[PDB]
């Protein structure tokens, strides 16, 4: 009671977030793309309808909130978010920050200028909507580019001024979180304010416990990603990899068994439309995981329960950890 | 009489275009940027006001029409175009196509998919506005990337289906127009439908007459660009180069004197806001050329007249050539 988080429909009590998926998207796109070329997705109406059905399905499985980690450059459409949140009765936390596809107008900016843009989206509102970001999303794909270092310092500073958490995209195989952490700490950012994402893309538990031990949240946020059975498909194969969902899910238990239950955030990195990759990737995806954002509570949570993870532990991971993370601190 | 061109305010007779600047921008930005971060430009109201004052100044110097060659990825805001066109009483032709900053949602597309996007903007309307593009803008910066080859073939096909001309950004020093031409001709596109832009960035008249001789329009469209007196400024220096406006203007005469008066299009590549380069480049620019889009008729046209170019010739370059070019053919 007392603490609040911003969602696309206004403020909610922290305690009403409930079961929360911390890394999800309604639509993975590009800035301006959904406005310029809605037919790519059939129509905007078709997109919203598919998102509403998907989200009601997650709601029926026990999902109360998702964090849509779409930034500016993932083509975040906060009006679409508001519309489907409202229609499906699922809270949606919107993001600021920048992913790894920023245009020249962002790439030419300084750390001061980025900080001011992130603070705008958190404090003033996204665009002209008054809808406020509840999270800052950042990305590296390997060693940070010079511009990526600016983004990470500007994220740290935005967070320090507002108490809003930071969440990252990594190449997990390249152990990006270790540099991400060094950059954030050089800015005085508490590791409890930070989630290192796509961390289930690796089984390097030396890497993952090293981060957990320092206080970072470890985002095991790609649960249904697997190209097993589709090795013919080279694009599915590079995106989803060759590890099963059970292998990914085993990581949750491995971290719990090593004393890190409070450092884990679980999610799907699911979407309902997807323009920033090959055409029809969304059909491929929907065949791999027809349960969409219900896969975690239908499949992953019972799998953990059956392996002996206590229900209080599982509640801590899916409710307490998100609440503590999203709570402005 | 009879032929029409689309502008941001609806169709106009070809014959009312009059003195037309064929490569200009209201604002050089990025897709979504003006909506997400209007304060970068002071405000959107300040931006529109500066554009209206600039355009009325061009109107007073005899300018009746500009072609705003901002694409999707230059952050083209067709509503802003319509607003300032209307307020300044200057026609504005909007563009489709893609420049050299496309996001992943565009970079992952095929030639078929791009053709369908360009045709949408020409035939249906940009976004949800019903405002139709009158030109397709494409870009290389050296040898075409694989994606740039798709853009050029999709531009050629869009043009062939609609009769709308194509205009290009080149690195003139690298003689890009020669590959651009080969790609367009491989698609059956008539050279009379094509303008090779930034061609005044080079004094290689072998390169330029070679193109003119094949029927291309040669875009001498950077007239006021000069960093002379600002060699201290490394960003101004790389963008504007070390050649005077008189040197650039001499090219117009050189092509006329070689029998190519009908192949020349003249312009400034001016803007009223500019986010896709260093901060305050617009202040630097406005000090170099306080006349903005009036520089050509105030400075360039009298300079040519005083060097002995006949007024009928000069009218042919600034009125007849644009009309013939923009006229869907
Ligand atoms: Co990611
Ligand atoms: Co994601
Ligand atoms: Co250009
Ligand atoms: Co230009
Ligand atoms: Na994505
Ligand atoms: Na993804
Ligand atoms: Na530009
Ligand atoms: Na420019």
């Amino acid at each position: 009671t007392g603490d609040l988080i911003n969602t696309v429909r206004g403020p909610i009590p922290v305690s009403e977030a409930g079961f929360t998926l911390t890394h999800e998207h309604i639509c993975g796109s590009s800035a301006g793309f959904l406005r310029a070329w809605p037919e790519f997705f059939g129509s905007r109406k078709a997109l919203a309808e598919k998102a509403v059905r998907g989200l009601r399905h997650a709601r029926a499985a026990g999902v109360q909130t998702i964090v849509d980690v779409s930034t500016f450059d993932i083509g975040r459409d906060v009006r679409l978010l508001a519309e489907v949140s409202r229609a499906a009765d699922v809270h949606i936390v919107a993001a600021t920050g920048l992913w790894f596809d920023p245009p020249l107008s962002m790439r030419m900016r300084s750390v001061e200028e980025l900080t001011q843009f992130f603070l705008r989206e958190i404090q003033h509102g996204i665009e002209d909507t008054g809808i406020r970001a509840g999270i800052i999303k950042v990305a590296t794909t390997g060693k940070a580019t010079p511009f990526q270092e600016l983004v990470l310092k500007a994220a740290a500073r935005a967070s320090l001024a507002t108490g809003v958490p930071v969440t990252t995209h990594t190449s997990a195989s390249q152990r990006d979180g270790e540099q991400q952490a060094a950059i954030f700490e050089s800015e005085g950012l508490s590791p409890s304010r930070v989630c290192i994402g796509h961390s289930d893309d690796t089984d390097d538990l030396s890497y993952l416990t090293g981060l957990a031990a320092r206080g970072y949240l470890v985002g095991l946020d790609r649960m249904p990603y697997s190209a097993i059975g589709l090795e013919g498909n080279a694009s599915a194969l590079a995106l989803f990899g060759t590890r099963s969902w059970q292998t990914r899910a085993l990581l949750i238990k491995a971290l719990i068994d090593r004393g890190y239950k409070d450092r884990i955030l679980v999610s799907h990195d699911w979407l309902f439309g997807f323009s920033s990759y090959v055409t029809n990737i969304m059909d491929v995806m929907d065949r791999i995981n027809p349960d969409g954002m219900a896969f975690v509570p239908l499949r992953v949570i019972p799998f953990l329960r059956e392996k002996g993870v206590p229900p209080e532990t599982l509640a801590g991971v899916t409710v307490a950890n998100p609440a503590r993370f999203l709570s402005p601190t």
